């Protein structure tokens, strides 16, 4: 049975919150966060991986203009690795795809998608695999200015996916079930960079519509 609560921050599987800056590279940050968890699970080391490597190199995505996490996991697998943040730092604008003869920090062997709209399957994946990359509708002012509590807004549109984040756990606060979400808008956004989003409230904000995790 998947546990009632899981918080990967408490287990040391989650790196510090980053800021994507003036670039719409959320998909890159969501992707490396998931790879960071699997690297930790597999090797015992927690390390910042490189979202810039993905922005500059995943030709199938649109750089600072948006992209898909699956395309990023596919690139890491075909390219035989992703560099660390230290070897390929984030600059927040698209540039040429650079090759670092010794930058390789993690590999990926593929990915799996969570069945569309199934929060129970998402819960199980988080519990057994670790942090999972998810997409949501982040267009509401109530989301943008979130500060605390379990977020739920009836206006959220589960078919309007416009932002990529990372699910690092789930739980319940004052009787309300939630997902623990790591964002990439810096530590000053939300609650130290995180937001608790309603869980089992009918796929609120489309949280379970485009979820995936990398195989390592
Ligand atoms: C993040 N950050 C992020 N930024 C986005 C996204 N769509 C547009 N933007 C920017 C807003 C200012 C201009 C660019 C997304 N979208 C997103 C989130 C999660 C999963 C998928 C996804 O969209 C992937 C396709 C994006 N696509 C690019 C090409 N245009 C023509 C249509 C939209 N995230």
């Amino acid at each position: 049975r998947a546990p009632d609560s899981v918080d990967y921050r408490k287990k040391g599987y989650v790196t510090p919150v980053k800021n994507q800056g003036q670039c719409g590279s959320c998909w890159a940050f969501s992707s490396v966060g998931a790879l960071e968890g699997q690297l930790k699970k597999k090797t015992g080391k927690l390390l910042n991986l490189s979202p810039q490597n993905l922005v500059d190199c995943v030709s199938e995505n649109d750089g600072c203009g948006g992209g898909y996490m699956t395309n990023a996991f596919q690139y890491v697998q075909k390219n035989r690795g992703i560099d660390s943040e230290d070897a390929y730092p984030y600059v927040g604008q698209e540039e040429s795809c650079m090759y670092n003869p010794t930058g390789k920090a993690a590999k990926c062997r593929g990915y799996r998608e969570i069945p569309e709209g199934n929060e129970k399957a998402l819960k199980r994946a988080v519990a057994r695999v670790g942090p999972v990359s998810v997409a949501i509708d982040a267009s509401l002012t109530s989301f943008q200015f979130y500060s605390k509590g379990v977020y739920y807004d009836e206006s959220c549109n589960s078919d309007n996916l416009n932002h990529a984040v990372l699910a690092v756990g789930y739980g319940i606060q004052k009787g309300n079930k939630h997902w623990i979400i790591k964002n990439s808008w810096g530590e000053n956004w939300g609650n130290k960079g995180y937001i608790l989003m309603a869980r089992n409230k009918n796929n609120a904000c489309g949280i379970a519509n485009l979820a995936s995790f990398p195989k390592m």
